[PDB]
This record gives C-alpha cells, structure tokens and sequence, in this order.
C-alpha cells in the first residue's frame, strides 16, 4: 500500500536513476579514512538523552560538518523557481496545494520537538489526547526534546546518508567493508519486491551478522543519520545494487526538476497520492516531494543536505481565512500555553480593528505574537501617527483570520492579565469569547514605561512593524508602542524588574506572514 | 498472474508447512559423504545428448536408486482412495474433473518425449503447427528424446530434490557446504515477495558466486534433478527458512491429505485457479494437485519419489463418448505415425458393430489398438465362438466414442493395406472417410495364417482380450485377433515376420474407462 | 510527420490533380442562390445537441439532399474490383491488409457515437480505460450521441466540401464572396509549407476578420460540414490556388484508380506509411486511402459524397481465427453491454459444438448474436431437423472464432438468465469463464412458448438462418432461433412483450 506508490513511481521515474555504487562507497572508504567514529559514538550518546540542549545540538553539528568535508556526494543551497514550462497551469496548482498541505504535516510532527507541549495541569481527557500525538511524533509541565535558542539550527541535520551508513556499520560492527556491501545488497533485493520487515532482517543476519545492529521497528522520527534504523539501512541497500529504477538514486538539477514533478504528479493522479493530514512518519508521496524541492542541486535522497538552511517549502516558490491545514498547525501550536499561568495581552489599534495582537506567558519565556490589516485607514494613520508608528503597506503582507482563530484556540478558563481591561474585553467578546476572565492592573501612566528602554534594548529583535515616528502633543517624538513589547514591560513593572531571557514564539514565523 | 496463486495456497495452507531446513542439510550432508559425483557427471552427460536410449536410463535409474537409498526424505508408495467426508460432494466431482485434464496436460507434455512425433513428409503447415507443439513441451523421421522398452520406466525419475541440489552445488561448484545455505536463503527469502528472475539470480550472484551456476534462460521441462535449474534453486531456497508459508515444506498423509485438498479447493474457488488446456510448463495449482495425488504420504515436493510407481491420476482416485480434453490427447497422439508409410488395418466384429479395432505400421513398428462395447448381442455371440473369443463383460469398461475419434483423425490420404475391403470401406465409410484408398492385397486362407503361431509366440502380451474357445466347422482353433492379423497378415508378405519391439501410438490409459 | 507525408503524397500525385477554383465558386454561388441557410443554422444547432435522433437526422439529411441537389461536383456510385493488372499480386495483398485495418480503426472512432459506451455502475479504471476513448472520438447509463433506429443512415452525411464552407462563410459571416476567397487563398498559401495552426489563422485574422468564426480546437470528428473546422478552412483555401500538385483536387476516374493507388503504395513504402490502430482523427494515409475506396468516380476531397451508400471497404474490394485488429473492434464492442443488468443467454446446437449464440439485454434493448460452423455432421444434420433447422451452406460464411472472443470479452462478475442453465454451464466452462453466476427460470415448455408467435412478428428480420422444416415428433413447428428464445423467455417472466446489436454489423460474416 505505500510500497506501491513507491513502485509506480520507480517505473515513472526510472529515467533519472543511475548506479552511484562508485562514488558512494568512495565516500564510506574516505569516512572510514577521516572521520572520528569515537564522535559517532558520542553523538549517538546524546540522541539516547529524552532532554536536549545546544551543547548536544553543536555537537551534532560539527560531526555534520565533519562528514560534509569529505563526502563528494553534496547538496548545494539552490532556490527554484517554477512557471508553466514543462508543468501545466493546473500542475502548479496541485503543487502549491500539496506543499502547503505538506507544510502543515512537517510542522505538526517536527516543531513540537523543539517548541513543546504542555503536559501539566490538564483535564483527563486533554492529556490522553496530547499523549497520542506525542506517541506519534516521536516525542515546568512543558515537555520538549530540543530546548534550544534558535529552533532552525535543526533543519537538515537529520537526514540519512547511505556512505555514512555503510561506514558506520563497518567500523562500529567490526567487520570489512565489503561484508557490509554484500550485506545491503541482499537487502537491497528485498526492497526490489516488497519493503523489507523484522523477519527479513533475521534471516540475512545469518549469512551476514551486522545486520544484528540494525534496528527494525523502530520510527524514523526523532532520529540522526548516525542511527541504525530500517531506513537507513534500506537506502543504502538501494544504492549498492546494479541499476536500474531504484528511487533513492535520483539526482536533481535545474535542467530535470520540473519533469520530475510532472511524472510525479502523473503517478499521484494514477494511483490517488496524497500528503496526509495526520503528524507522523511520511508517505512515500510526501517524501519525495519534500526531498525534491528541497534543492535544486544534489541528490534528494542520498546526497549531504547539512549544508542546506531552510526547508523544502522555502526553498521552492510557484510563479501563478486559515486553510484547514493552516488551521491544523495553529491548534497544535498553542499546546504550548500553560492555561493555568499568568498570562498578559496587549494590543495595538482599536479594538474593532486590530492590527497588531500579542500574548506573554512571562514564567515560561512563551508569546504569541501577530499582526492584521486594518480596515478604517483613515484611523489607522492617526494611530501610526500618534501610538505604534506601523505603516500599512508592511501590513498587506500579514496573513489574514489570524485574528479569529487564535482568540479561538484560546484555553478556556485561562486568566488573562491586562494594562486597562476595556479594550482587551470588547475585544474578546466580539471574537465570541466572553468567557474568558480579564484582571485590570491599572498602572499610571509614568510606572507602565518604566521598563520600556530596558524592554526594547533586549528584545528589538522580535519585532521590526514599529517604524513611522510617533510623537506627543503638548509636537516631540516618543518611543513606538509594540503590542509584545507592552507585554514584556507590564510585567517587568509589576515584577520590579526585567530578568534575561530567552523568549519562545509560540506561533511558527511561517504563518505571520504569505 | 500465477505468483498470487501461490502466495493464496502459501496463505491457507500456513498449518501444514512447517521446519524441515535440517532435515535437507541433513540428507546433503549423507549425500556429500556418500554419492558418487563422477556418476552425477556421467547422468549430466546424458542428458545434454539429444537422443536417450535403454542405457542412458539404466544409469540414470541406478544414480536415482542410490540416491534414493540415502536420504531420509523419501516418499512411500500410499494410494488415495477419495470418499465424501472432510471433502463435499461438489469438491469431489470438482476433483475428478480437474484429475481428468491434468491426466491429458502432462501426458501431452511428457509422453511425446518418448513416444515421438513423425517430422518428415509433411505440408509447411503440418510442420509448423509440430514444430511449435515441440518448442512448447521443450523437445526415419520420428523425432523423440527417450527410445526405450518401457516408457513406464521414464516415470518419476526427473523430480528434482533440495538436498540433491544442495549436495550437488557444494561437490561440483567447488564450495563450501555452509555457504550454499547461506546463498539459498536469500534467494528463499526473495521468493516470499516475487518469483526471482533474470536479473534477481545476476545481483545475487555478486555476493554468492555460486549462483552462476544456475541457467537461467531454462527450462524446467525436459530436464532432471541433477541440472542446476531456476526452479530446483528457488525450490531448494524455500527449505532454507525456519517458517515462513512456503508450500515446498509441506507433509502430506492419509489423515491430512484430504483437508489439504479442501484447502487447495478454496483458493482455486475463490481466484479461479484452472487447469490448461495447452501443453508445456505447469501452472502452481496444476503443480500443487501432481504431487500431492501422487502419494497419499510423504513430502510432495522435496522428498525422493524415485521409487514410486503410477502417476498421479492412477495413485489418487474419487468414489462417489470421449471428453474435450481427451480429445486433444488423442489429436496429438496419432502425430508419431507416418501418414505416408505402409499401414494395415483389421477388425474384429461385424462393419457395423466393430469389437477390436487395429491399424499397423510396420517399418516404425507402430500401433493403433483398442476395442469397443457392441450393438447387436445377437451377432457378437456367434462371432465370439467363430472368430475372436472375447468376453462381453471384459467390454464393459472400454472407452466409449474411440472409433469415431481414431477414424476422424486419421491424415487424410493415406494407403490402406487390409485382407477383405468390402468390410473396412464400409466402417471407414460411415465416419467420413472416402478420400481413403484401400488396398485388398490377395492372400488365400491358407498363405494368410502361415506365421500365425510366430507372430502369437513373439507378440502375445499385446492382447489380453481373446479368452474364450473358437472352433471351425469340429475343432478348436485359435482365436482371431485384429492386431495380431495386422502384424500376421504383413509377415505373410514380407515371407518373414520381423524381429522388434513395438510401439502404441495410443496412452495405454485411454483404451479403458 | 504527418505534413511530410501529405507533402511527399502531393508530388508523386501531382499529375491527377487539376486546378478546381472556377467550379467550386461556381458551386458556391448556386449554393448562395438556392439554399436557406436558416435550415443550416438549423443543423448547427442539432449538432450543437448533446443527443440527437432519427428527426434531427431527417434535417440534416435532407439538407444534405439539398446541397448535393445544387452543385455540379459530385460523386456517384461506383463500386470497384481491384485485380492484379497495374497493381501487382504485392500492391493487392498490402491493400487488403491495410482496408481491413481501415476498418478497425473506423468502426471504433464512428460507431460509438451511435451504439454508445455504458458508463453507469462501473470500476473507476474502467471508468477512465472507457473516457480515454471517448475524449479520442469526441464524445442507464449508456452515454451516446445518435439515437436512430437505422445508423446506415448516419453513413456519409458528416463530409466537408469547400463550396459549402465558401457559401457558408460568405452569407453567416455577412462578408462579400470574393472577400471569403481573399482570406482563404492567404490561408492555403501557409497550407503549401506548413499545417496552420493556432496562431497561423490568428493573424489572417488581422487582414482577414471573416476568419474569426473558425475554431482551432475541436475537432474534425463529430462535426458536419455545416461547422467552421479549421480542416474544412484549409481544404478550401487549397482549392482557391493555381496549380501546386494540390491533394484536395484529386479527381478519380474507373481508368485512373488503380495508377493513383499504386502511387500511394510507393510513398507507404518510401516514408512508413501504415493505418494506425489507435482510434482517433485519420493521419493523411488513412484519409487518402478511405476518401479514394469510397467511390471510383469524382472528387473524394471536394466532391458532393452526402448521397454514397455503404462504406470505403464495402464499396471496394479486393480480388486475389479473427484478425489483430478484429479483436480490439470486438473488445470496444462488448462496451456496450451493462454488466449490472438483467441478461439472458441461448445457443442452438450441443454446448461442445454451438452453432447459433444469442445473449439479450431487456431494459436497454440491446443484444448479442452470431453463427458459428458446426464440428460434428451427425450431430448437426439432426439438430437442424428436430431443435433449429439451419441449412450448413449459410453457416461457412459465418466469422471463425467469435464464439471464444465474445465470451472472454464478456463482464467480469456479469450474472446471466437462462432457460435452462446445464448447457450454458457446460459452454462457459470449456472456455474456462466460472466467475459467471447463472439462473435458471425453468418454466415449463409450454409456458416458455406463449409470446412465441409474437416475437417472430416484431424482431423477425434480425435472422434470416433458419430455413429447414423442424418437425416434432409428426407435426410442423416454429424453428427455434437462440435470439428469438432470448426475447420471449423475457416476456414470459414480463407477462409481455428498437433492438441494437452490440456486434458489428460487418464482422459476423466474412
Ligand atoms: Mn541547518
Ligand atoms: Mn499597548
Ligand atoms: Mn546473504
Ligand atoms: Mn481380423
Ligand atoms: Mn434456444
Ligand atoms: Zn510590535
Ligand atoms: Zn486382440
Ligand atoms: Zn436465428
């Protein structure tokens, strides 16, 4: 069933495959050569850890960097463009579709990794269903593998490579190359009539022992391309093989990437592929579409990607409210809020039409921050004038219904905290959330901007809307007011004072803006 | 379209595979100790030859003896008498039927191998339509493999057997015993997701290179267990896993065979397995079914059957004119006779209610022979005490419609040597056959019975049906056969009766119900 | 491709072809003068229906009439009989394989429109396997085009002659004639180099504004000559030219057939030429060969072919197991039927040697009949005198080998009616079909008889094989024909008592 996508789409796409034996095991015997497999070893040692830091993450890194100096089989950092050459109009289409349905499906299994999920105090039956996708994606109350600075540090650095694979299991398994060879081959064989299971392996183990090493059931989430998996061993069992349509051997460049695509979308259409709208391991469909427009120089499957920064989604644009999709990475997203801590909110223009909201959860370092168009311009440039100084042809950008659907998603019986109750209320409750219960704080004037130099000193980065000048009539120009910035100094007003920390978006950056 | 069948068959019949991978290791390793090789060389040398005489299956029958007398693998001679119990009534009429269009597959198939198939004096077409039927069964002017005595002796001799392959590849490749299992295995282990082919069989060869050894682009028809075919490595590779649904494994007997039969039922039920009706390598249900009718104990497929005598169709039985299928059988039987050599016919039984049928051609040595029920109860009785002395109940199980079929059949234009033809141009008549000459040679009485007792002394064992005492207008006399009048009736010509074995051109299964 | 081998057949045919630019303005203005064109606008839009029938037919055939009644190039009916002569015993065997081909690839581009595809309750594979085809033609659940009681009356009625399309564009366009002779001379002009395509007529267009009322796309298929194709254009802008060895302009004559034929053969050869077995629009072989096999008199481009009867391998013939192509007729055939439905089946003769197959779909109306040569005489010889009464002279014309192919083109899973089953059981086993499920009704003979009279008074002309006096045992009865058992065995299930063949009309005797 998902061996059969993947066998249509070897005949489809047989014409792009190659042997690539030579320069694979080339790059095994140049690791074996190289490379410091006492490293390997500490790596995997870290991937053991169920919690994570960017101590393990640099770590990771730099043996990724290792391994990319002395493999010849490289992806380069290549942009794409696609128009209606070669792909048909609807084609297009279908792609825009299917990456951003695909978008959903990566986010929703891979950021919740790093971002987390709230696990404390919970209702019973909120827990059982966090647990369940937690399970599935291979994952104080917040639980998280990765607790690292910069979340994007970890694109990329977990793919798996067949050469390193084949070095890997040469020197750790302590056998001759070769033994390895002929051990993946025979795998490699397997996978030519059905994708190779638990008793497959355990046969072969006889004739060939390191495939002992090789773990079967397990996932291929939450794992490194130093790791043992079925994966891992399958693909570079693929390569060893003499020809012929062996899908893991396919090279891309600007002179084949749309025809690719178009055979791809031949196949989808032939057989009803699709990107799954469930977290998890990916289809055969999505596979290929992710690792395709990933790059538009290298090897998708087999090549070295840890140069590349990005994601596949990025890396590829179509030249033509909230989806579902969107919708779908929203609500699982903000599984981050603890609905039982202080949380304040702040906001910028009217509240019948909005343009900047945010929300700070001060204790975890979590927020919620995003912007929208406004409709009564002729107010909006009064309000640039005279408050947040946002001008609106930077706010054409902003992804609309935000708005609604996170005032939507909101944990109901959270307790929000607010510089002046009265706009925040008619606010919510327009939103249809009247339920949601508002503290008034109310500071003076002079004791709220307390903290507003000290605020924008250490987090200016996190927001970049703020650049008319606004000014004070007695005219004299004042500091622009951001909505998270508000935020971050009510509290530090409150507190007494502001304390260094490292701030986590709860949404994803990819949807503020389109 | 065929592996399905078999992965169906793998799926249902799970509880009656089992574990046997030491067992066959087991039998190689008696063999490795104790076969002659140098034999195994000499039967190889045998069979590349084109043409096999009486010899050539001398030494092939004493290899297989020996062979059979060292492994514990065997199969028993254990026949199958089949009854409505565990089998419905419907599976069991479901099971004669299938029985009867195998008996015609294989023997159209095999038979030829040894009973020939004349390629001389023919128009393009005759030739073609020949040509092609040898190119589908993997085959003076006769063309056969096997010129022997006996063609019941061909029987069960070419079964191919894992432990032999297993010991043959390790002796005659060169290799290590340890390294021929490991091999199989991962051939075993491909055959549980595709039957492993062209290229399967060359990029497995790259890590074990003993599988070049094995041919390819062969056959398994017209081939033994001691070459090293697809079918007999693939077979062998199945033996080689602890599980797995593989149907090579399976024991058979008597208090298993019928749900195992049942079992089979099920899956050709529910795909639409069959039987076809066209000559040449056997589909998996037609595969599965041989084996397992063949013994109603032991290991259908990778046992010793060396030493079982019958086919299938005569070890396995139900209890509870010609079909279309023996039809085809027939069609194809009467291509060994030259349509243009010298040939002889005689009946026993009035032109109208013929009792024994016989054609004879004399230079290939060839025959036609077979009787039918009778009409006219009346007639028949006074010709009995007069002429042929054959008892009406040994009639009773004759084939009935073998009159009609042979006569049609018969090339047309062809020369008919007969005494008296005012009897054989009326039978011959009846049916259609004008275009056929006759010729009436002049033999009085007493010049057309001189080598009768020669002819009886030399040929007797070929006719069983004259029992009964005739007496001439009295005295006893010996009773007219329509074969032995053929064979007679040409000696007489000839002034002198041949010294040869002769040959049916009929199955000897066919003549009888 | 396609336009070399037009090119290479103009030069080896330049010596048939004349001028033709004084005859086909001549034609197009008694057109002009003495046709309403209200009846064309008519026409259009009966083509414009997604379904049509025997009325619709009716005008349009008449005003195929009307035009052929006018105009002085024409052709007439003039059946052919190629012997070797010019044409050597090679040329003749090529042709003959290459008509019959023709035939197969004819029958499933046109016929479908008429006898329609089922396209109901159906697997989605089939469902695409079945409109692939369609959208190659250029087309309950039975979808079609044509529904006519006769559909030999569709038979050349859909032609495209220049005159016709001058006459056309001149009076719906509201342009001068001359002004249509303008644009489509600068249209023929590209056609001496190139095949014009989308932009080619575009920019004519900008000189030439009558020409905006051609299509680019679609198609040459089910239009009529009443349409703005872009073929019936470019056929016409040929004919306005001096000279060029034109293709268009190829008038054929009882004395020039063969020669032309011979020449056709020789660029087939030379280039690789050959009749495409996949349906769809003609490559120019296909169309050179079709247009010149219909009539051995006239213009078969150009000329006023709207009252020719029979087609191109019926109107010509050659004198010196089913074919290949056949086969794919036959398979395109059984589309038809709709597996899901209330179906009977009936033979006459023994179920190892049928001689006559019938199988009957009430509720659509449609069926399946043929004729087969016996194998057993004495089987036969009794069977005629006392079941069916089939003379075996009628019987060897009979197309070998449809017996097998129609029941292996059979429906899978499709559950038959029969009266009684034992028979059918045993025929469609010896083929080896048991997927099928079969009912018996088993009434009782009399009971089966009832609306017997009656069926041989409606249906009577569908078979003419039965001829012999079947008597009973004596006494005269009524021959048992399998179709006719086929229609009253319903009708005695109705209480109660049109017909489409589902079999080619041309592929039951040979
Ligand atoms: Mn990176
Ligand atoms: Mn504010
Ligand atoms: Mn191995
Ligand atoms: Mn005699
Ligand atoms: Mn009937
Ligand atoms: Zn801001
Ligand atoms: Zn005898
Ligand atoms: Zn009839």
């Amino acid at each position: 069933k998902s061996f059969l996508w993947t066998q249509s789409l070897r005949r489809e796409l047989s014409g792009y495959c190659s042997n690539i034996k030579l320069q694979v095991v080339k790059d095994a015997q140049a690791l074996l050569h190289g490379l410091d497999f006492s490293e390997v070893s500490n790596v995997q040692r870290l991937m053991r850890k169920q919690r994570r830091d960017d101590s393990d993450l640099k770590r990771l890194r730099d043996l990724n960097q290792a391994v990319n100096n002395l493999v010849e089989l490289k992806s380069t950092q290549q942009k794409s463009v696609l128009r209606v050459g070669t792909l048909s109009s609807d084609d297009l289409l279908t792609l825009a579709a299917d990456l951003e349905k695909l978008k959903s499906k990566v986010t929703r299994t891979e950021r919740p990794l790093s971002s987390g999920v709230y696990m404390g105090n919970l209702s019973s039956q909120q827990l059982d269903q966090r647990r369940a996708l937690l399970n599935l994606i291979g994952m104080d109350g917040v639980v998280r593998v990765w607790d690292v600075k910069n979340a994007e540090l970890l694109n990329n650095q977990f793919g798996t490579m067949p050469s390193l694979t084949l070095a890997c299991l040469t020197k750790q398994g302590q056998v001759d190359l070769n033994d390895v060879v002929q051990a993946l081959t025979d795998l490699g064989l397997i996978y030519t009539a059905k994708y190779p299971n638990t008793s497959d392996l355990d046969r072969l183990t006889q004739s060939h022992p390191i495939l002992n090493m090789i773990d079967t059931k397990k996932s291929s989430l939450n794992i490194s391309g130093y790791n043992f998996s079925l994966g891992a061993a399958v693909k570079a069992g693929a390569c060893m093989l003499d020809g012929g349509n062996m899908l893991e051997t396919i090279k891309v460049s600007p002179q084949s990437m749309d025809g690719i695509l178009k055979s791809i979308l031949k196949v989808k259409r032939a057989l009803g592929m699709f990107v799954s709208d469930t977290p998890g391991e990916r289809n055969p469909y999505e596979n290929i579409l992710y690792k395709i427009c990933l790059s538009g120089d290298g090897w998708p499957y087999i090549a070295s990607r840890t140069s590349i920064v990005g994601r596949a989604w990025e890396n590829t644009v179509v030249d033509l409210g909230l989806t579902y999709s969107q919708l779908m990475t929203l609500k699982d997203a903000m599984l981050q809020l603890d609905p039982n801590a202080k949380t304040w909110m702040d906001i910028e223009g009217r509240p019948e039409d909005p343009v900047e909201v945010a929300l700070y959860q001060p204790i975890s370092g979590c927020y919620i921050h995003f912007f929208r168009e406004p409709t009564d311009l002729k107010q909006f440039k009064q309000d640039a004038k005279y408050s947040h100084g946002i001008d609106i042809a930077d706010l054409f950008a902003a992804q609309p219904g935000l708005t609604s659907a996170v005032i939507e998603a909101l944990p109901r019986n959270m307790v929000i905290t607010c510089q002046g109750s009265e706009d925040i209320k008619k606010l919510l409750e327009s939103q249809g959330r009247k339920d949601i219960k508002l503290i008034d704080i109310a500071l003076s004037k002079i004791d709220s901007r307390k903290f507003e130099n000290a605020v924008w000193d250490q987090y200016k980065d996190l927001c970049h809307m703020h650049t008319g000048v606004v000014v004070e009539k007695k005219k004299e120009e004042i500091t622009p007011h951001c909505a998270l910035m508000d935020c971050i100094m009510f509290d530090a007003a409150v507190s007494g004072g502001l304390n260094t920390l490292v701030l986590r978006a709860v949404l994803p950056r990819d949807m503020v803006f389109r």
